[PDB]
């Protein structure tokens, strides 16, 4: 099951199983053991207040490629079917199961989140019978007790040459904030005349299905596909109409054309790739974090993934920190627009984060710890990071700047870096307080390490103020504007402070409390504050034995292998890299959970900081502080004989390390 | 009946009778056959769902105007009145009826949609007295069955000078979309103290009404008015009081400096004729043609006509390529503040393009088959020109290129010509696909023919798709930036194919098939992409007979018209004018029908067709591709004596042709 | 009484009390006679359907600081306290209570506005024991009538170290227009473990409460603090989280943070400041007036104050030329940041006033009488103000210019400052008629003597066209733009006539009628149109007579007195500075109604007007027609020894005026 480019699981254990995500970054499908089943499906961009937190949340849609074979009247069940197996292809998001029932016939069903068509989904089914058989095919569209208001309806889309039949239902988000549509069709390759009459049934308040027969002769194959289009009035003013409208497009499209326009899409997307040799397990690993990312993204839009993207409603779908410094660095270096729309979600809520800062005193912009739709702070109440962990402002600014420094796009950093760094850079100047020797602090925070509530002059945020406000000046001095010269002034007497061992202190209250993740030592990467290599060493080895087994997130180690990979210590490095996730690893698809031994894949905060040991670590890539990509020195694993890296910075760049 | 400047009707038969609107651009009122009674009204930018196709519609709004007169309390009826004429004046967009009263009295009333006041209507009513007699006058509120949620209300709005009774009504379009209101007033000459008394009525569900009586001696004339005020929440944040506010604004501005802003702004308008010696019917048609255009458009907006302008509901209010390519091009010429406020409307939903190319899996602005309120596509589901018919984004670019070349506006192109020539671009680059032979493809669309649907390389389509690109790579250059070199390098290659008689062919699957409309004759116009006069005749040749008599709309023989008059065939040109319009005109005002032989009046589309027929053929008037108004060679139909052309291009130039 | 920095009130009598606010821009707290109660809270910027004039309205909101206290069970009333005194601090914006409880306790409270936290109110209760007692305290709060559909909550919100009680509410505007969030907590000094347990009571459905006792010993004191957050869906999509976030916030701050950060920025306010020597009861009016502006507008906002600011519903709210003619001057020459925010509010409001020109049938913008939330006209329908009173479009102009002239921002002028002046000259452009003589007219407004309606050639209307049209030519030459030449040609034209007796005629209509306010002394100050200091004094000699005693609004005496103090005449000046508001006034804090004995305060348009007299007239500062302040003739009343005025002007100038 170590195939490089393919997830396998051999009969699903539904008491052990979680589920494989299909997505193309607008819908994700995520697997169920049983055939023909779908677990959950997420749109990204629908949120509406559901369960968790008080707060907006990613609402469970419909389930919409459920469906239920019999032949002769007898319905697969898990009973009668043997040789039953999944796979996931990477190299186009098709999930795939495949079973023979009894001794009668071979079943295959591939499913895709269509790559080009961001609400098109299609399940492509194949029969092949060994004797004369008649199928009976059902597609449900259940409406989940998410959704209210529900209305089910069915009819003919004709002209001399179709009969496009549509299943299509229409609800509402909890608080009835935004309208969904659903409308599936079934595609024939036998043409208006012999295709199959679809039945219509509406037996149930919260169930509608359409269904037909097909008498299926010996030693042929019967293909059909189920094409359906999710939308919402968060994406069109008219769900109900466009819904119907994508799917008869995509119909009249045709599978064919559909599917090679999805390919031609993931071919792109890997034109940027890790590979590995003499570790087919690290380069099926490293290939699986890099299609969650790519699932998880989009291209030319303002979406920006939630820490569990669109694998489920992890953290209410909510955009953090997670993006900026764990998931953006890695997509800027391998695909720029993926970057790019991450900073542009920020870019279209720099209004709300006007707002935040004024509600909260401050000027400027104050990005939300938690955003959702508007962009305001979108926390649960109860958790005191959405009120006191202020360091997202900062993370906000480094991405904007960073994303200039690959681009060297001076006309972005114009019309949208400029206004986040400016905006930011006047929020660390409000926020911080001059003291009686000169110094600035940033007091009453909640750290990076958020079991370090409500300290002052958190190693980590002070670091962001200072980078933030060093990197707008350096923006007002690219663009030929003038900057505040309170701004290098404050950057340069922000406090970050040592104690007597030489080593960073955490934050004013910290002597060796256990910490929830890595903070000082992110003052050494990302940031790059700390570049003296005894000074990286010797927090390293303070900090390191800090962060407990239990309930500690993936957003530490994959640190301790990068600065281990750029201190050329390789036992250290390629010790820290499998640490950050494969305890992590829920079967049978090896999903990545939050935290060891954790429950709740797909963590794609995770797969982002792996991404980063792998590429700034292993393979030495570094954001020049002057713009570009350049290399600085790396180890690799003893038993990685090559590291090929593909589609590196604007030109495209491939690196090759050997020991 | 045949006035070059009024349109009359001598006892209207309500058994074939189809009304007349006068408009301002905003308000369309539509004629009764019955006295003192209108048909229909329509508020232009308020859509809801209703009625045809599922989607978006103008909603039959309050026929403001309704009045019950009774004499001596006898109520004055179509069946007890003589003499009883209709007129539009085309002048100033006077409705006016007259008619006897038995022995008692003569009445005219005149209605008016303000030309001025986009929200504000008014009705002047005299009645000359033979005998002496008591007039009972009622003003009707009647909520269409189009609205719900009704309140009528009545209050008297008083200082020591004035008392202006208010009949006000609020009501909902049918999802509660918009909130509609309306506010009637009486205007008397006589002064508050000797006014009459005025009652309010409140007997039905869905009406109520304001009343009078007045005794008037024989041989007087008296005189009222009623002005009423119509509004939405589409227009304004509070309807309801606005409403009242403007009755009560009109009716302080009183009759004599209402009506004399409107002459004002009408007279403006028609400082663009065109004027013909020889053929009276001719002159009174185009003028015709002229006014319906006048009336339903607006200088200084974001307002686009529908095919059926303010006339009622044709095509659902919705805005199509009719405005680019049929209504813009001669508005364009005459009055290019006209043709701004058609290109504002696009420019507004540009937004709206970017989105639906996204969800169709393209770049740049996919402007929507139909678009109404947001910009969002409007289509019913059920036609596939909504999915399928691609031409209107080439079709938006090309009267954003034009708008340009004539007005020679550089801020314009800069701030809008400039972000709709390179987001249209950039969707055709998306579009097309490069073959084995290095030709580019446009596949699956439905032809402007659109009888031919789900075809390949459609002539009109690939014509469209050229223009574009080649005038984005003009404009960048305009404005000093460097278009992409791929934009020309597609134009320069995408297919159009010709029949082995050397005829343009429609699409790749068509031979002789009937077709609906012109698409390979509009490669020669309007797209001049055929100039040759060889090709031009050998295209009209094969074409000009696959348009059946029966359910083709007014766009095709004005294009064969324009054609021949540029071929300078006077006797093909003037057949082809003829059979452009006055097949499908309808009684008792020859208002202008969609198909032959149709009754579904005003069809706008084909008045902008037949008014270039008249300007750019008869009149040889051009668009010069280097900038302005050019004249090349044309042909008069041998009737006509003189054709003169006044108020053309931004020299506001004047035309005159001769045989 | 006559404290320069304190208003004092012994013995409240509530037959006789009118309430004083503390305010932060954003809320305002009027006081009640009563102990631990507030009579009204005001919410900026939420607006709906409430009482007066059928339009929008600001709307009682939550007394969230309504608090019960009984010792030994014994509830404190008016009647059983004795030594009881009221205090505002105007340094800080405290409003303070203090009295005695028989022979138990010393009970003092002050709360604020808190001026850093727009949406966040804290009150600090000290109680000092002569005997052991015990406290009952609870904070209720109340659903006003004012709102809907309420919902009453009650939580802890907890960890290690702390235990945040929350009181909280949500409920809707009348309309739901507006959804309102209110949440409350207690902050003790003793930490976790010690603090009282706090009770939760939901008895009514209009209020619920959360309560403690203490027991106290004799000669201790207690103290504790009440937090409170205010908030809407006007200002935040989900009020109810973010109320309850910046409690929690404001509690972990804690008292002396939040009260440090308060001061903070109340001193910054003080900074610039008016100091009278030999005068204390002129010192302390002038300091109340400076502190109401002060309270009732913030910096770094869109937010303009109504006539009223945070005082009540006075006027619903509304925004009228108040501010642009009355609040704005000072505030711009004091704190450029506060005319920031005041003309970013109609700058934000540029499109509803584009849109109330086009259905008046005008071009550009066309600022309404009366704005709330939309920018939209808000003037009640039964007052003629709303469709006619055309001067407020010049107003808000002529403080856009101004704005420039004193910040000398020519960015701003570039991105809002122009947008204003070109659009409103383009309202004056199509507002004037030319007449026989080659005259500008301005026919049929209401004047700014308001008492004169629909007539034609208003003196101060005509005036602000002129300036409109002039400082919109001024700002095109500034920005290098070409203006229409028919804007300084029509400026040169409008007509200002005098009558046979050498004075300024307000109307085309006007001899010698009573007047409500100053409109024809205007032209001398502020529009410096008429400087001949003969004609100054012809117009004021004449016009000072027209003013009647009753139902005349504080809009005319302090430009008297201005004037006076041009002219160099101490006795005048000073009998109009007086005249001006000291008849206005309500006990017992010397709050200012809009008319002589009028019972409706706070009229800060009042205390704007009295400011120029101040700065403008006894300080002689002027806005220099060619940028920046300078200073002119002035006198001091006799009784005055020496007028400081600190932080004028961009360079922050102090200016010293003695006999």
């Amino acid at each position: 099951h170590q195939d490089p480019w393919k997830l396998s699981a051999d009969k699903p254990d539904s008491n052990n199983y979680y589920g494989e995500t299909v997505a193309n970054g607008m819908i994700g499908i995520i697997s169920s053991p049983e055939p023909l089943k779908v677990k959950e499906v997420v749109l990204a961009g629908t949120y509406d207040i559901y369960k968790r937190g008080r707060v907006s949340s990613f609402i469970p849609n419909y389930n919409l490629l459920n469906m239920k074979l019999a032949f002769n009247g007898e319905s697969v069940q898990t009973y009668n079917i043997n040789n039953y197996k999944q796979e996931l292809d990477m190299r186009n998001g098709a999930f795939t199961g495949s079973f023979q029932f009894k001794d009668l016939a071979t079943v295959t069903y591939s499913y895709y989140a269509l790559r080009h068509l961001p609400h098109c989904i299609m399940m492509v089914v194949n029969i092949n019978t060994q004797k004369d058989t008649e199928i009976n095919v059902e597609n449900l569209l259940e409406t989940p007790s998410s959704l209210n208001n529900q209305q089910n309806y069915f009819q003919n889309i004709t002209n001399t040459h179709v009969n496009i039949p549509l299943l299509t239902s229409v609800a509402f988000t909890p608080t009835g904030r935004s309208k969904i549509a659903v409308s599936n069709t079934f595609l024939f390759d036998e043409g208006k005349k012999l295709q199959p009459e679809i039945l219509h049934r509406m037996n149930d308040a919260d169930m509608h299905a359409m269904s037909f027969d097909k008498k299926i002769k010996a030693g042929k194959t019967y293909s059909f596909a189920l094409i359906g289009s999710l939308i919402s009035s968060d994406h069109i003013n008219d769900p109900y109409n466009e819904a119907e409208r994508l799917t008869i497009y995509a119909a009249l499209e045709g599978k064919s054309r559909l599917l090679n326009r999805h390919m031609q899409e993931w071919n792109s997307l890997w034109q940027s790739d890790i590979q590995v040799e003499g570790d087919p397990q690290a380069q099926q690993d490293i290939r699986s974090m890099l299609y969650h990312l790519y699932s998880f993204t989009r291209k030319s839009t303002s979406l920006s993934p939630s820490p569990m993207g669109l694998s489920g409603l992890g953290y209410n779908g909510h955009v953090f920190w997670d993006t900026e410094i764990w998931m953006f660095p890695p997509m800027l270096l391998l695909h720029p627009e993926i970057a790019k729309s991450m900073i542009e979600y920020r870019y279209q809520r720099l209004d709300a984060a006007r707002k935040k800062a004024a509600i909260y005193g401050y000027d400027g912009a104050m990005f939300p710890w938690e955003s959702a739709d508007s962009g305001a702070e979108e926390t649960p109440v109860n958790a005191l990071t959405g009120a006191f962990e202020h360091h997202v402002t900062g993370d906000v600014a480094i991405a904007a700047w960073q994303y200039y420094l690959v681009t060297g796009d001076k006309e972005w950093l114009k019309e949208k870096g400029w206004p986040i760094l400016k905006a930011t850079a006047e929020f660390w100047a409000s926020r911080v307080e001059k003291n009686d020797k000169g110094e600035y602090e940033i007091k009453n925070v909640v750290a990076a390490d958020e079991w370090a509530e409500n300290i002052d002059n958190n190693a980590y945020t002070n670091g962001t103020a200072i980078r933030n406000l060093q990197y707008a000046s350096k923006c007002a001095t690219v663009l030929g504007v003038i900057a505040p010269k309170e701004w290098t002034l404050i950057a340069d007497k922000i406090l970050i402070s040592k104690m007597s061992n030489g080593v960073t202190r955490e934050h004013d209250s910290y002597t060796d409390q256990n910490i929830k993740q890595a903070d000082a030592n992110l003052l050494a990467y990302p940031l790059k504050l700390i570049t003296d290599k005894e000074q990286i060493e010797r927090d390293l080895k303070y900090y390191q034995t800090k962060i407990p087994q239990s309930d500690t997130p993936a957003m530490t180690q994959a640190i301790f292998s990068l600065l281990y990979s750029r201190l050329e210590d390789s036992d250290q490095a390629y010790h820290w890299f499998k640490d950050a996730y494969q305890p992590n690893l829920n079967p049978p698809f090896r999903v990545i959970s939050e935290c060891k031994g954790g429950t709740n894949p797909y963590f794609s905060t995770g797969a982002g900081g792996v991404l980063q040991a792998v590429i700034m670590g292993f393979g030495g890539l570094d954001i020049d502080a002057a713009g570009g990509i350049k290399q600085v020195k790396s180890v690799l694993p003893k038993n990685w004989k090559k590291l090929t890296i593909t589609g590196i910075g604007i030109e495209k760049k491939t690196f090759v390390l050997t020991h």
